[PDB]
């Protein structure tokens, strides 16, 4: 008699981390062979990466993204002559939303303090795990967890912010990529004199260090504050 499992829908935003656990256990007994991709398709949207080991589907998604995704999660029996016999599917989305409006929150009218790293990068060349990976790589600096960090592409080929009050220089002396914008909140409306201790992220983007760890040039950094939502 054979078992239904309904996934619930998720939720992503542009430019922030996506991670989920996938039951599989539920879905595949007497080990089959789960498939996890975009219904209808094989592969998973350019934005998703199936970890199979850790039963996560994760991803960070770019603006070309915003949408519903349909995902299935399949479980198949590897037959005697090597066939995937399909068993079962379940099906569920993920709705990607635009903005996360600079807020992992603040009053409202009361503007955002973001502390941007300008990186020599271009997003849309990178899988979905090495844009994790970036950004687990930042957190040594920005002592901001994972999930609560931002990460996207530079647009009109800005790479500075004329309304920062701070700033300073990244390791880097050309910029070849479009480049990304990985950011993170520091607080609501500070200045200059309320803004923490930011030796750890100017002093290793000076000297190359945050390069060397986060595997990308660094242009440089800026602290502003930016309109709410």
């Amino acid at each position: 008699v054979p078992t239904v499992v309904g996934i619930p829908d998720g939720t992503a935003v542009i430019g922030r981390s996506f991670r989920v656990s996938i039951p599989t256990d539920l879905i595949a007994s007497s080990g089959e062979i789960i498939k996890v991709s975009a219904a209808g398709k094989e592969a998973l949207p350019s934005w998703l990466h199936w970890d199979p080991h850790s039963h996560i589907l994760e991803g960070l998604p770019l603006d070309t993204d915003k949408g519903v995704h349909y995902i299935s999660v399949s479980a198949a029996r590897l037959g005697a002559n090597g066939s995937h016999v399909p068993q079962t599917s379940s099906v569920f989305s993920i709705e990607v939303y635009p903005e996360d409006h600079n807020e992992p929150a603040c009053a409202a009218d009361e503007p955002v303090t973001v502390l941007t790293v300008i990186l020599d990068a271009d997003l849309t060349k990178m899988t979905p795990k090495q844009r994790i990976d970036l950004l687990n790589r930042m957190q040594s600096f920005s002592e901001v967890e994972l999930h609560n960090m931002k990460l996207v592409p530079v647009v009109n080929n800005r790479l500075f912010d004329m309304s920062a009050f701070m700033a300073g220089p990244g390791n880097a002396k050309k910029v070849v990529e479009n480049g990304a914008l990985l950011s993170w909140k520091l607080g609501c409306s500070l200045n200059q004199n309320s803004v923490p201790d930011i030796r750890g992220v100017e002093t290793p983007a000076r000297e190359g260090a945050m390069s060397a760890q986060l595997g990308y040039p660094v242009v440089g950094w800026h602290i502003a504050n930016k309109k709410p939502t």
